[PDB]
């Protein structure tokens, strides 16, 4: 029986992709163990109850938890030491056992894994879990050819779009934490070299330049995403409808005409100011459509007083909706989006055209190629102060759903969902390089 070690970063928002990928080769017959802390342990669903469920692997006691008085640093750091000293007891274990694990596939997030399983001779790939297009930033970051500072008003860099300093990853939210994420991301890509192979959270069709540059690199470049719920495109995988509740949402887009919806989301991370959530609210409210706003209690509070009150006909706000469920219903037209790159890869997937409005981070990357690569809807122009107006709100969700390219939008959005259905489908891009890797895999 053949099983490799799937380790991802253990925070509860990026673990999903690696699970979701998990799914697909645990249905062609590969085993998988995740390899996680305590602390995710307790806060993810117990232990499968199949042969071939995903099987739980803690190597750590919790001690390599952030402290309350940690910088970034000091919290990365601790991580590494324990973690590094946890995965060497764990593969001194089981790589002396009768089923070793014959991979480990880890988050690119968690380079010094690499170091780890060259010294057990344990074949080894990372995983990048956000787009090709970021590969691309950070690596010429890493080299030198970009700066923290960008150096010119328009960077080209080979094989990618142009990119305004503004279209770039902005990481400068917390100044103090900037310096430190900056080596973080740029030290994915240093010791390549001794990597297997090298996983992308995208398809061919989407990046396929971005990804041919990245194969220059002198490795195996495997592009297995989106990583979506198969439920939600080829359905060919057993269950896999989520990732990894009584929903009101679903009957009420249900009376709402054909494509007439937008659903809104800026992401269930992401804080905001009264001011701005002050303009959004109400500009969302000056187009008079149908809107279904998804806002967690802490950012519901920060509302305009009256403002759901005032929106009792056109606009249903919620706590929580299922994003995969609200965006696969007919009733709904276009997304106002953060542009994460899951709700990115979740707009494309299902065929939703976009009012992109990113806050922080590869947002603003992924807003940059949803407007004018992909082609799928509009960025909502900003200010002087970084502040967009209601009345901005208001032009694009109207130039995105009613305007001169409207039409164009939707028709890119249906594309895009047929291509990301053909990558994850049999014989798809994405479908080969899996198979691939499982052939390998079963070589020993
Ligand atoms: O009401 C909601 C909100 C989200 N989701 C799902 O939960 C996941 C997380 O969504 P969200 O956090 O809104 O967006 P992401 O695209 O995952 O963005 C995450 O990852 C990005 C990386 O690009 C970061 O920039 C963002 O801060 C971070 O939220 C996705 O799979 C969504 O489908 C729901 O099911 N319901």
């Amino acid at each position: 029986d053949t099983h490799i070690l799937v380790f991802p970063f253990p925070s509860q928002g990026h673990i999903n992709p690696l699970l979701q990928l998990s799914k697909r080769l645990i249905a062609k017959g590969i085993k998988v163990s995740l390899v996680t802390t305590l602390h995710v342990s307790n806060h993810l669903q117990l232990q499968g109850a199949y042969s071939n469920s995903v099987k739980i692997e803690v190597i750590s006691d919790g001690s390599e938890d952030r402290l309350e008085t940690d910088t970034m640093r000091q919290t990365l750091d601790r991580f590494r030491q324990k973690m590094t000293k946890n995965l060497e007891d764990f593969l001194q274990k089981a790589m002396v056992s009768s089923n070793p694990p014959k991979f480990i596939l880890y988050d690119s997030t968690m380079p010094w894994v690499l170091e780890v399983a060259k010294e057990f001779g344990l074949d080894r790939a990372p995983f990048y879990t956000q787009s090709c297009a970021l590969n691309s930033i950070n690596y010429h970051v890493l080299h030198g050819q970009l700066k923290l500072p960008p150096e010119t008003p328009t960077i080209s860099l080979p094989s990618m779009p142009l990119l305004r300093p503004s279209d770039l990853p902005a990481y400068d939210f917390d100044p103090a934490s900037t310096d430190t994420i900056i080596d973080l991301l740029t030290s994915q890509y240093s010791n390549i070299q001794d990597a297997n192979l090298l996983f992308c959270n995208t398809f061919d069709k989407l990046e396929g330049e971005i990804i041919q540059w990245m194969e220059t690199l002198g490795r195996p470049v495997k592009t297995v995403g989106p990583t979506v719920p198969s439920a939600y495109l080829d359905k060919r995988v057993e269950n896999d409808k989520h990732y990894g509740n009584e929903d009101v949402c679903l009957k009420w887009l249900d009376s709402k005409p054909s494509g007439s919806v937008l659903y809104v989301s800026y992401g269930s991370l992401v804080e905001m100011g009264e001011e701005q959530l002050k303009e959004l609210a109400l500009g969302i409210k000056e187009t008079g459509k149908f809107f279904l706003w998804v806002v967690r209690d802490t950012e519901a509070e920060k509302l305009p007083p009256n403002f759901v009150e005032s929106v009792a006909e056109k606009g249903l706000v919620v706590s929580w909706c299922s994003q995969l469920e609200v965006l696969a219903h007919p009733s709904v037209g276009c997304f106002f989006t953060h542009c994460g790159w899951n709700s990115t890869l979740e707009a494309l997937c299902l065929g939703v055209p976009v009012v992109a409005f990113p806050q922080w981070a590869d947002q603003v990357t992924n807003a940059k190629f949803l407007e004018d690569v992909w082609k799928v809807g509009k960025r909502v122009k900003r200010n002087e102060q970084r502040l967009a107006s209601k009345e901005e709100v208001r032009s694009c969700i109207w130039e995105v759903m009613e305007g001169e390219r409207a039409s164009e939008f939707k028709s890119n959005s249906m594309e895009w969902k047929k291509w990301a259905k053909e990558a994850v489908d049999e014989g798809g891009s994405s479908d080969k390089n899996i198979e691939e890797f499982v052939a390998m895999l079963k070589q020993t």
